[PDB]
């Protein structure tokens, strides 16, 4: 098709919960507009600045109103989201998914997408990689990799607290298996009855190029498969590597797609 100028600002929204094909999603996005895609690997590997603006953000978020109407407190919060989001043309993962709501009326142009998987792949892959059990020994590999990276205490809140964000619960027994099931389906049951469905795309884990790229009006990168990166396979390889390192830069050449 003809190429065209396309607008950087956030045209799609993902709602979908981490480990579910976000970060695929992440760089799909990114090859379709040439412009960068939000994500947690985001604030990880280039704004770790914004760490604390996401969590004041979720502190105040009980300020928030569902709009219409819009009230003052309201857009004093959807500022400080704008801001964030500058420069990029969609958001994936944590710690955004959970504002999928609010983000759809800052952005009334924008798209919304859902990625769902099986519910006990997403807690399998989930444990492996973003909230192992407390008596699981990975756990600590996990923080000793993430101290590798510059990352501490104010990450994991961030983490946990945009999770409890998105299920919309405080007391949230993080190593229940049942609860966490739970909270999955009601999340993803909650988002298809709030987007309107002329806004909303729900896409399976693997559906690939197909039926996004209708819907957001582009044509198929031509002779790129859709990515398939950041299984918990990899994520073991890269925590792993991380701890026998001890820097990012002396391994990055070995995650190209992933970082
Ligand atoms: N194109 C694709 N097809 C199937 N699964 C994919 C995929 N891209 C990513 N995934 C899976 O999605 C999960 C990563 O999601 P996220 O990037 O949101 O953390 C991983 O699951 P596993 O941990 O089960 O391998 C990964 O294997
Ligand atoms: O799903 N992830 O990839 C994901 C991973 C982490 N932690 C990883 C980051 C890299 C270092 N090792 C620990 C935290 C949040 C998410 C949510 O995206």
């Amino acid at each position: 098709g003809a190429m065209i100028e396309s607008s950087t600002t956030i045209q799609v929204i993902s709602a979908g919960l981490p480990r579910t094909g976000t970060k695929s999603l992440k760089n799909a996005l990114e090859i379709i507009y040439h412009k960068p895609c939000y994500h947690m690997f985001e604030i990880i590997f280039n704004k770790q600045s914004d760490i604390i603006k996401w969590q004041n953000l979720i502190h105040d978020s009980h300020m928030i109103t569902t709009p219409p109407p819009l009230t003052t407190k309201t857009i004093a919060i959807y500022d400080k989201l704008k801001e964030l989001l500058d420069g990029y043309i969609a958001t994936t993962d944590l710690p955004t998914c959970g504002f999928y709501k609010d983000l759809m009326n800052i952005y009334p142009n924008a798209k919304v997408l859902l990625t769902i998987r099986d519910k006990y792949d997403w807690l399998h892959s989930l444990r492996k990689v973003v909230l192992p059990k407390s008596n699981d020994p990975w756990k600590l590999k996990i923080e000793e990799g993430d101290k590798v990276l510059g990352l501490n205490s104010d990450f994991y809140k961030l983490t946990e607290d945009s999770l409890k964000f998105a299920f919309q619960k405080d007391d949230l027994n993080f190593d229940d298996d049942q609860v966490l099931l739970e909270c999955y389906d009601e999340y993803n049951r909650l988002v298809q009855e709030t987007v309107p469905s002329d806004r909303l795309l729900v896409l399976r884990l693997g559906d690939g190029w197909e039926p996004l790229c209708k819907f957001l009006n582009v044509e198929i990168p031509n002779g790129i498969d859709y990515p398939c990166v950041n299984s918990h396979h990899q994520m073991t390889q890269l925590t792993e590597q991380l701890i026998k390192y001890k820097s990012l830069d002396a391994i990055i050449h070995m995650f190209p797609d992933l970082i």
